[PDB]
């Protein structure tokens, strides 16, 4: 998994 | 933003 | 599954 | 920023 | 795993 | 910054 | 699969 | 920008 | 996968 | 910037 | 992996 | 600047 951005 | 893999 | 967006 | 490998 | 940014 | 290999 | 623009 | 590989 | 972009 | 090899 | 720029 | 063989 992954979260990408602020 | 991108959540991924969940 | 994934969540794109803010 | 990017969080990988979750 | 990895975390890139600040 | 980048903290790799968690 | 890809996210591409802002 | 551009995500790859999601 | 990349993240290309700022 | 690119970050490559995710 | 690689990331390139500031 | 680069960041390379992570």
């Amino acid at each position: 998994g992954a979260i990408i951005g602020l």
